[PDB]
């Protein structure tokens, strides 16, 4: 139905190609899946970090919720950290710039 069968959209060294989503109210900006993973299960950082430096603001800045994984440093499984190209991770606070 939607972004699945990609991993192939932003490119980078260790990255399989893998372009995230990331949005704030609508507010969107193309991020990249976190390299030295193992490019198709990103790291534990990654859902922030795609979130985080989409705008480049800090983690408590914004509430990162995406792929049934919420932002944070070390929070939730990496082999469920997207996936796909990037997935999918908006925050809902403020992309403060």
């Amino acid at each position: 139905m939607a972004k699945t069968e990609e991993m192939v959209q932003t490119e980078e060294m260790e990255t399989p190609r893998l372009s995230v989503i990331v949005t704030h109210s609508n507010e969107r900006y193309d991020l990249l899946v976190t390299p030295q993973q193992g490019n198709s299960e990103p790291v534990v950082q990654d859902l922030a970090q795609l979130v985080e430096e989409a705008t480049g603001v800090p983690l408590p800045f914004q509430k990162l919720i995406f792929k049934g994984k919420s932002l944070k440093e070390m929070e939730t499984p990496l082999s469920a950290l997207g996936m796909q190209n990037g997935c999918r991770v908006m925050l809902i606070g403020e992309k403060s710039n």
